[PDB]
């Protein structure tokens, strides 16, 4: 019985990850697929609540601890992810382990190797879309929030980390020109996604970074 | 200004870790040292509360997630640990990263390498005491609780993992014959501890597993 695809959307802030993740699930379902949306962090769980308070600057959390909470927040959803994929449901995920590594890896004294480890073994995405946008016109997309990491210097360091992760050819990375209209970007993403659902799925679900 | 020593007590269950950790701090303070007690998990924090509920079987937690919460529970205390040691306070710690690895490593499909990673970089103990006791007479020490992991089969697997970690000569492991009286075991531990406080401290605090 045909498994669903695990599709992740990544990108710096204001690239369009959440808008395109919502539109993608809508379109896939309208075209007869079974598809559902997930996002990380998943702020509804106990761990998710700690992460939400940290990101809102309502609480401070030691940098290594918070990194591990972001990873645990993904692991607590692994039984659900595997169940849905095995049932033939494609999952569209707004941020995943790559944001986990890029954001902590932007802090001083955090190696990419250490940042990756907690997430080693997670379900491996069949397609990782990276929504590219000059940090500049991304900045044309309204302005910064009061949330953690919402500043230019930090975003640039995270962006450097994302390009280090893209050197990883064990992963099906696809660059998306997120500077176009919402509808144009959506169509690029939708076509890539239909190909992965069909093809990428002929092989068993993989394990990330192993 | 002379730093304090980081002393950890490890062992299977009912070996005497908590009794000897309390007696050690008492004795050191009576002999003029500045020493304080710590334990892991530290159940008072938000993460600690999640761990306490899991161990009491009041809640179920995905195995990878709970492993990462145990590690984050140590990291959230690192600023305090470093501050106390730099102030000349010796810290006696009832369980540490070694229990973290041995307990998750006893579960199926968990490699010691993956289990170790989250804790790579923690403050490195200057002395790791391992309280040895036949799992048998340990069993003479009353009986099992209703808490998680409190069964013979699981304890044996954890014990095998502890012996794998002892092959690590980057660490100052000392075996303690925990089958003797509380006072006799205490005296062995106290003498080893005084030596580490004096000597082990001439070098800067190290980083675990790196
Ligand atoms: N292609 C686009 N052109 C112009 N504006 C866009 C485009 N895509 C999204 N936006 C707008 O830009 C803002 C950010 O979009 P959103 O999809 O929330 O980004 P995001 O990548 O999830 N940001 P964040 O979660 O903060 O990193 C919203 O007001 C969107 O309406
Ligand atoms: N040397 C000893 N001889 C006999 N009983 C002992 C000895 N040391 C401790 N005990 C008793 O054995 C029980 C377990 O001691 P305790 O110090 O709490 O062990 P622990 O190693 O912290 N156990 P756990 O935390 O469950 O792995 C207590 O009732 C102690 O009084
Ligand atoms: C998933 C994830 C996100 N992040 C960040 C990126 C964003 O600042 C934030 C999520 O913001 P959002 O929930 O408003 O989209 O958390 C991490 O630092 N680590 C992670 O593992
Ligand atoms: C510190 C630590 C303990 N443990 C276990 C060993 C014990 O079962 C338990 C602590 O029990 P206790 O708080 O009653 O001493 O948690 C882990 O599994 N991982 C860890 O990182
Ligand atoms: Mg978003
Ligand atoms: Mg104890
Ligand atoms: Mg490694």
């Amino acid at each position: 019985a045909r498994r669903g695809a695990l599709i992740v959307l990544e990108g710096v802030d204001r690239a369009g990850k959440s808008t395109q993740s919502r539109k993608l699930v809508e379109a896939l379902c309208a075209a007869g697929h079974r598809a559902e949306l997930l996002r990380f962090p998943e702020r509804s769980t106990e761990i998710g609540k700690l992460l939400s308070s940290y990101l809102q600057k309502k609480s401070d959390v030691e940098d290594h601890s918070v990194h591990l909470l972001f990873s645990a927040n993904r692991w607590e959803q692994v039984p659900l992810i595997k169940e849905k994929l095995s049932q033939g449901v494609t999952l569209v995920v707004d941020r995943y382990a790559f944001s986990g590594v890029a954001f902590t890896g932007a802090k001083e004294n955090f190696s990419l190797d250490w940042c990756k480890q907690p997430d080693v073994g997670l379900p491996k995405p069949d397609l990782v879309l990276f929504l590219q946008l000059q940090l500049a016109d991304a900045a044309k997309r309204g302005a910064f929030g009061h949330e953690r990491y919402e500043n230019g210097a930090f975003q640039e360091r995270a962006l450097r980390c994302f390009h280090q992760l893209m050197k990883d050819t064990t992963l099906n990375w696809k660059m998306v020109d997120a500077s176009k209209s919402i509808e144009a970007v959506h169509e690029d993403i939708r076509v890539l996604s239909e190909d992965a659902i069909a093809t990428a799925t002929e092989k068993p679900l993989g394990e990330l970074w192993k």
